[PDB]
């Protein structure tokens, strides 16, 4: 599938960039957190 197994070097879902320091693990770590956060309507 195209739209389903991927692998990103940001979290597009908040417009925030992962450091280099960080792993694979990492970044799953807040895309996690994010997408639970179902924040996506920040209005300030
Ligand atoms: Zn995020």
């Amino acid at each position: 599938s195209h739209m389903g197994a991927a692998a990103l070097r940001s979290c597009p879902m908040c417009q925030k960039e992962f450091a280099p320091r960080l792993t694979q693990l990492d970044v799953d770590s807040h895309l996690a957190q994010c997408l639970a956060e179902s924040t996506e309507d920040v209005t300030w």
